[PDB]
């Protein structure tokens, strides 16, 4: 609610290229399929190939920022990704070599990040996932057998064994139900009253546990990636050091790139920035144009007002943000700099259309 | 828990012959069914036609507050609530022409406030929706490709290609588990205790991204709507900075309308509000009628009793409201404010009866 | 995890009778059943009526307190729990009449503390339950319609109308998924791949409403239930105004009755108790038996050893409980309070042995 | 995501061994098979068998730490995990003794800790199950009700009692949906669309109340277990008392076994430890070799570098750990404390190399 995302978060052809890249597998899996554009997909196949291959021996010019580098995961997939199909294009002679778009699956993933802070924190609290995965384990033969026990008898096709009642565990215990095999007597159609009730309680732990310490990772991202852009501030020695735990929480930092707007004229006001690095448009008679390290929109704050300027991203801005409460929050923090911002609230009054 | 929500939330007609309106579809869609009610609900569409066409040209009539407004989201269903049945009626000849009750479905949606409250939030944590749903994109063709491996060759039918199979991936991945197609093989029934598994884990998080965050918006929607009722208290000169932050996520402010009851007698004490603009009836022999800026229930706080007058909403009051906690923290807050709650705990005493 | 609940929660027989009182339907309920039993239970449901009849009189001698109450809800089952039956004999003759077993189910919910608990706070949050509510209608025939747009053709039996699929909407949207009709085309697959991503979005949220102010007001709930039990304590005189706050949140009352336990010895010491009504049996040579306003445990917390008395409830005892840490927080909070409690750990070591 | 789990937290093969021990059951409870492997696996119950007995007299040998302790809980397993085959092998002639393989599923939860965890808080939150439970009871028959009324005519087969229609309310309430009986005419239709919203509302509470104190208790699970491990550190005789209450919360201990790996070199400098026992391997050239209370990382906190050596567990070291924000958090929680750790983050950088 509080943040400007643009420049192309999703920008590098590297991670785009494989979402048609595996959708030309499908129409070669087809019968009945004209030739005509069965091989007109296998080249873009071999365009996906040649692209990264063309990018590949680039990115194998690793001598950029040569000092101390962990780059195998960031090449893994860039040496598959074209030695995986070469290789299957000769020993696998059928058509079947196609089923190697296995492989691209991982170029999104090469340069996801937000991927590894995933599995950073299943190495914290996976002691209790197995604990629940074992209870998962105690509670499914735990019941999976309790129906062996009835239905044998006249369900044999069914309910003749074992696992086929371990199957109409998870299918009835994980919220699914398909609706293959189902009892017939009274007590087996008991016995799942507690099932959904419990799975939605093991889910409702177990699935828990992921967003519990998720979020704390995020509300951390937050931070680890924001206690850079602290310093840039010149107003910033006078801050107090519990001051910056409670604000830090809220700044989140987006980039918005050259040409773009940052807060049209007109518009309601309801947030405030930090610039910390690049350059804007402040659309006045005279452009009060704001480099690396400044601010605006109290001017809307304190009076709570529309926007006194169409500021746009002159440049490529590595923005800060904050709305007003995180702000009131500072100034209820310290009358030492709402006198500056009130000055600034007057100011920049004038100062907008002067000089 | 700690609010009194009235005066017709679900205000404006424009909102309310939307549920009417669509359900005049239903009986033009069915064979076999008599011209009379065909048509005269056909009239109910003219009706809510003209209604809107009669509200359009007022609303047209933009000059009202006409000082700097961004109306192109409350005009933009206006103009195609009633053109696009207009247009409807002359080239669409056949009964088809109905279809277009997908129009006035905006027409809730024109005046939803907490609708821009859910499109807020999502223009900063789509950055985690995307690398989540590129993932669910990973272990849908991940997931979905492991089962044509094996069922290609006894279920051509059902399993004879790749998004037969994706079809049977978020069916089976998104815990709805329908029943048109499952496998017969042993490890094809293996790969599924991961899927539900993932799935419950995935939404686990994604749809925990939703609430996240949600909650942080609508937790401070209770802010930035009531940094406003503050300073027209008389008394709050004295509130510290840091001591209003504590405050307003609890207090949120509705509005009473006139003739409505606020707090009636006899029945338990259990929180205390502030009037800021209106008046009440404070039902006592000489009624101790407080208009903008009081407050009233420490009677029923301090001593844990019911109510000692039959407080009713002689007008329209913007009021606010506050249980005994956030309250008891307040007279725990300073010892400067309990002791005119103190005396207003004795004062009302007898100015209740008196003047 | 750091209460001892005890004396029948589940305690006053108007409650427990319904339970077996409405299983008395069902074999009713059911062709080819002897006429044994098919009358015996009908006694039952006459016991369950007389049972509460007899209890019933004593309510309405409801001059027990009477001085000021609010006794609509307690008494308007109770009256129609005899009526509703004694109606039901005569006019409805078939033995249909014992289908007002719909009547006792209210019975639960007479004496259900944590029902009000419930309706409580939908007052203040169905704000958000309708605009929710409202765009749950706007995606459901939002949806439910663009599927009637294409397998009207060739799926008249199943698609031939709107509201056929707007049963396919919730089916498919609420997580659910019967089987009994379901696409064949492509576009009416593609369209599911949103629904459930949404349903499960829509309830990431709209679930979230419940369970977000509903903890709110459970951990409220040991809170305005415990500002009582504070006075009573001879210590608390000295605690700061904000100590308690923090405090609060943690401490749960709950009662024990006579004769039964409450720390075993030898079992390990993980919480620490305070007594503030009843009487207790410290279990020594010279038994310590401490009345309403004391507390034990220290001796284990500060240590980390096992229990040093075997303490059984000697009468019905209104207690408190607190684990370590914040036990750990009150020694932390305050070394006034902690010398007293030192040295209660070396009064209490030859003042459990001596008087 | 800020811990180092390592030294088999998965250990004992008492636990171990049930898993394959239970497969062994699946193979005799299916026609058609071969005798040959049909007793092969008959005897790894008897080595589990034995091998527990083996254990097992070993286990009464309860000699060890016999001053005080509580064992009944993990000695009333291993008594049943013999005599139950046992006894089952010579009453039970038919291959059905096998059956007894409900036995061993204990025996993970024999030493499963973090089982004790999840029973501890029902004790103290069972409260509100049972009135959700009744509630669910109340929904269920209150809803399971309003279906008899309708279909009994036209689905006497399917619906022509009361617990038929009880089924159909879970399997249509606890998100499932099987689809074996589904209703034909409209009214009963209508009726579900309250039923999802309703389950998923209860289970959006009930769900909500296991992981809802829960993560109080594993969130406090790092705490009492880390109360630990605060006095060993030779600096913490100056740390305020609240300072602690704010830290313990992040702080978890785990421990890395002799010879693996703490920090190597070159990998991003992202979190600092605490060694409190044990002695590590710092790979430089006069290894600074730093045994019981101890820490490193501050070196690559304050300059937010790579690591400056292969820190490897050269013991068995009981080990803590912490990012930079919480360390940040103590940096900035007090001057007096950054000055030793600007001074280690000078010392250390020639103390590495030197002695
Ligand atoms: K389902
Ligand atoms: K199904």
């Amino acid at each position: 609610m509080s943040v400007l995302p643009f420049l192309r978060i999703y920008a590098p052809l590297n991670a785009v290229l494989a979402a048609p890249g595996l959708l030309a597998v499908a129409a070669l899996t087809i019968p009945d399929m004209s030739g005509r554009s069965r091989l007109a997909l296998a080249a873009l196949l071999a365009v996906i190939w040649g692209a990264y291959l063309l990018q590949l021996a680039a990115t194998l010019l690793k001598r950029r920022a040569g000092v101390v580098r962990d780059r195998t995961p960031k090449i893994a997939i860039d040496v598959l990704a074209v030695l995986v199909p070469l290789a299957a294009f000769l020993l696998d002679g059928s058509p079947d070599w196609s089923l190697y778009c296995a492989v691209w699956l991982l170029k999104p993933l090469r340069d996801s990040t937000f991927f590894p802070v995933l599995g950073r924190v299943l190495a914290n609290e996976a002691r209790n996932l197995i604990g629940v995965t074992t209870l998962f384990g105690v509670v499914l033969f735990a019941v999976a057998l309790a129906a062996y026990v009835i239905e044998r008898d006249i369900q044999p096709e069914k309910f003749g064994s074992i696992p086929q009642a371990m199957w109409w565990a998870v299918v009835t215990l994980s919220t699914t139900g398909y609706g293959d095999t189902i009892p017939q007597s009274f007590a087996g159609r008991v016995l799942a009253g507690a099932v959904m009730m419990s799975g939605i309680g093991i889910f409702g732990l177990w699935a828990g546990i992921l967003a519990t310490g998720f979020y704390q990772e995020v509300r951390r991202g937050d931070f680890v990636r924001n206690w850079q852009l602290v310093a840039a501030v010149p107003l910033f020695q006078k801050l107090g050091p519990a001051v910056l735990v409670e604000i830090v929480r809220a700044l989140r930092a987006r980039t918005v790139p050259a040409g773009a707007v940052i807060c049209r004229i007109g518009e309601p006001g309801d947030r405030m920035f930090f610039v910390v690095e690049g350059s804007v448009s402040v659309a006045t008679p005279n452009p009060v144009e704001l480099g690396p390290g400044a601010f605006f929109g109290e001017m809307a704050l304190i009076s709570g007002e529309p926007r006194s300027a169409t500021v746009s991203a002159a440049t490529t801005v590595s923005l800060l943000s904050l709305h007003s409460a995180d702000f009131q929050m500072l100034c209820s923090s310290s009358p030492e700099i709402a006198e500056i911002f009130r000055k600034t609230a007057l100011e920049r009054r004038g100062a907008a259309a002067s000089a």
